[PDB]
């Protein structure tokens, strides 16, 4: 497929940096199409660590044109902190870099305000990266959102941020009784960054029509996974966009049509930050162990995350609705020195029933319990293999299996963080 | 196609309602995937006239399982209200409609707060439909927003509406200075229609994905047209949602990459109702004249609907982000009586530039203007034909340029609101 996708199935954290730079050498373009900076995708390139929050991991490559569609949320201060960073490495950011004219904008306030609500819930605390995500989501639909294109013209520029500031206010102020969020310096800080912003700029939508005419192989980059979507994930307790393969379309300006294989990243475990249902949790030794054994805290707030066993029940929704066409299956390592590796294959429900479908809000999934099928482990190391008959069968069965409890075949399989340390048995770009 | 799409290009009412029935009759499903109560999709059956709002224009068939996905934003009052009146008129819609566990839900402080802020913007007035769609969308975003599953436990669920409640007041009375929506009337109303309601509730992410794999005939229905999408549109100037073909697997919860066939309505002239930039618009007689000849008034608010020639330059924007298949070509017997009908092929932008690609947000259209094309008109009356040689040469020959000026194939033709007024050339349902 010239237009490959790869995003998470999961709860995120599956992988997809490493995944986008590594297949991307044949990538002319690469997208962004929904989130913020909330996102944390590591990439490891002969021992090199880098870690991209908004700036697409396409970023790292001469040929690859880097863009970030319509269907992100962008914080000026953030990607300004992110290009500096790259740059004093030696990437041509500025140069490699593209950017949506429609873009609504992430300004402080959408910080304030993030902050301000996630205090009210008090108890039932959602878990937000601090990143004013929401907020920007939110004026974006309520049509009050600055965006990209408000930038080509500063005069009318503050205008609009008077108000939209004015009225933020208000309410940090008189209901919150919050610190009132000064315009005069959001607007300093944003206009000492719009002639570099707005130079990135461009028409996205027709850009992806154009390359498509013309064969240009494009990888879009998703952002968290399919169980935080905010339409169909376990709500309300998921990210405020769709983090689903139709995000795509709506994100970056193309039709969706013209998707030729999406690839779903699996982590060979499971992984949650932030409150929310994780039926296949774990507290024991196991919970703990993995948490080590595969260096898990939330890569950009730094919060210890949560882990469980793979669970194909979850997984199976990804399958479906991301319509998936194989599987990259990242962290095999992690489970090494296990004595047992279990998956959960149906859930069991709070009146008796056993199911292998999912419930979608959070409320939901309330009783829900996890239905195993324990398989060996292996005191073998899998870490760097890069041939499939280095695993040892043992784990060579956690994979033919996960395979049948899927219908997906796992096309992709990750010793490492390394970029190298991959095995590629499917290539999406030319399958 | 198995899985056949519909959706309007121009500024919407291209004609959508007709068009989904008149298709269906061998459709198993029927679905919505965004939208509220602001669309007026009308069906004209042997002479008898329906005007759908909410419920999808497959409910006037038994065969056909009408469904409204995720991606919609649902008004109790509103659906009870259709319900009634199709009830009365001996459509058993209890039974053929199906419905989204996860739909946000539309009470009326969302009309309360659409209708307050559309206040505050005075002059710069967007025209919004007063269904409260906005907030319910935003709400939704915000993660604050009540969903039809929340009905499941009428216990919790006056919790929240006492919470969400109370927060929507103290800016209606506060800040809007308005009077506060009363919560015990909303929930008295709310719970009088729970179980009616949560009884066609379902799990229509893997009713499409069962669908698919049968292959079973299936229509999605789109409310409004791209030009109003909320990411690609003339924004702020347009609808709180993904009117483009990307909303399908957002909305509805099936793939992206099972959609066979886009279906783009278009309506042989244009139309624009709320405020925003429409480049070809019309105030002299032909402008009326099409108002007049056409009976253009918003079949929802009654509003009178502006008039201009088919701008083709904007109906290209359309083309390749739905990823057309075909047109379905609306109301050429308009067009009848006219010396000479003239479309738009290009813009001459503010600065000198001719071009032919479109300007993002609602600024950048500030000094756009029309570059047509003149061809004859034709005096023979074209309305009810059914055959291709019962229309003139000269509007064969305006067919056949639109199918020049893009590419795509106008596989529909029709003349008139009923539904055997119409001619196929092409059907979407078996190629
Ligand atoms: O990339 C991610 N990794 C892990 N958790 C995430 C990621 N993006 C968002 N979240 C979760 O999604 C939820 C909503 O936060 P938000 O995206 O800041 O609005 C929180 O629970 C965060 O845990
Ligand atoms: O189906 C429709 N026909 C015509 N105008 C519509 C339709 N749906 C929404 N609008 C326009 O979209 C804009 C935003 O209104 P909203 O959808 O009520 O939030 C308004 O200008 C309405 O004109």
């Amino acid at each position: 497929g010239n237009n490959v996708v790869v995003l998470g199935t999961q709860w995120g954290d599956e992988g997809k940096g490493k995944i986008v730079d590594l297949l991307t050498e044949r990538a002319k373009y690469v997208v962004r199409y929904q989130g913020g900076h909330n996102a944390g995708h590591t990439l490891v390139i002969n021992g090199e660590k880098t870690v991209l929050h908004l700036i697409p991991s396409g970023i790292l490559r001469e040929n690859v044109t880097s863009i970030i569609g319509n269907g992100v949320v962008l914080s000026p201060a953030a990607l300004m902190k992110e290009m500096k960073e790259l740059e004093d490495r030696g990437i041509p950011v500025r140069e490699r870099l593209l950017l949506s004219e429609a873009c609504p904008l992430i300004l402080d306030y959408h910080v304030a305000l993030d902050n301000a609500r996630e205090k009210a819930r008090g108890a039932k605390a959602i878990g937000t990266t601090g990143r004013g995500i929401g907020p920007a989501y939110e004026d974006k639909v309520a049509r009050r959102g600055l965006r990209v294109g408000d930038l080509f013209d500063k005069e009318t520029f503050a205008e609009k941020l008077k108000e939209v500031m004015e009225y933020h206010n208000f309410q940090l102020v008189n209901y919150y009784k919050a610190e009132a969020v000064d315009y005069q310096k959001v607007l300093d800080d944003t206009m000492a960054v719009a002639d570099i912003l707005t130079s990135m700029v461009v028409d996205v939508s027709d850009l992806l029509d154009q390359a498509r005419q013309r064969g240009d192989f494009v990888m879009f980059e998703g952002a968290q996974g399919t169980l935080l979507d905010i339409d169909h994930g376990t709500y309300p307790y998921v990210t405020s966009s769709n983090t689903t393969a139709g995000g795509v379309a709506t994100g970056s300006g193309l039709g969706p049509r013209y998707v030729d294989y999406v690839l779903g990243i699996l982590k060979a475990y499971s992984t949650r930050v932030g409150a929310g249902p994780f039926p296949t949790e774990l507290f024991d030794e196991t919970g703990e162990f993995l948490c080590k054994q595969g260096n898990e805290f939330g890569a950009t707030t730094g919060r210890r995350r949560r882990t469980g066993w793979l669970d194909t029940v979850a997984v199976r929704r990804a399958v479906q609705l991301n319509s998936l066409s194989g599987f990259c299956l990242t962290k095999l390592d992690v489970l090494d020195g296990l004595k047992e590796v279990k998956l959960c294959v149906a859930y069991r429900m709070p009146d008796g029933r056993e199911v292998t479908t999912t419930p979608l809000a959070a409320d939901d999934w309330k009783g829900v319990e996890p239905i195993y099928e324990t398989m060996p482990g292996w005191s073998e190391s899998t870490f760097g293999v890069k041939d499939r008959s280095g695993l040892p069968q043992a784990a060579l069965n956690y994979i033919k299996r996960i395979e049948e409890l899927t219908g997906v075949p796992i096309d992709i399989i990750s010793t490492g963080p390394d970029r190298t340390e991959t095995m590629i048995l499917r290539d999406p770009f030319d399958a």
